[PDB]
């Protein structure tokens, strides 16, 4: 399933991640759009190391979820990576509540550091109602 901007922000907000470890749902979204562009399909699998990323916040197979071929996979969220490809993204917020109870919080994701921090990124929840 590929979101409307302004859907998947009240469903992650209905989800309780608006301020979910002092991470504004604003972030959230940004995360979402350059990570996958809000596609719960999106899959990168990362030839040089092994994993693969999966769905919306593109989750990575060594340490949260497991595909059965990373080695050294860890499957902290205690979830099949087959769960984070669904249309229902409760699983994946879950999961991704998870990864930032970590100390690096939302900075585990690169592409945070590059494209939402300390960026305006009021544009992602405009207009949205939430």
């Amino acid at each position: 399933k590929v979101f409307e901007r302004c859907e998947l922000a009240r469903t992650l907000k209905r989800l309780g991640m608006d301020g979910y470890r002092g991470i504004s749902l604003a972030n959230w979204m940004c995360l979402a759009k350059w990570e996958s562009g809000y596609n719960t399909r999106a899959t990168n699998y990362n030839a040089g190391d092994r994993s693969t990323d999966y769905g919306t916040f593109q989750i990575n197979s060594r340490y949260w979820c497991n595909d059965g071929k990373t080695p050294g996979a860890v499957n902290a969220c205690h979830l099949s990576c087959s769960a984070l490809l669904q249309d229902n993204i409760a699983d994946a917020v879950a999961c991704a509540k998870r990864v930032v109870r970590d100390p690096q919080g939302i900075r585990a994701w690169v592409a945070w550091r590059n494209r939402c921090q300390n960026r305006d990124v009021r544009q992602y929840v405009q207009g949205c109602g939430v």
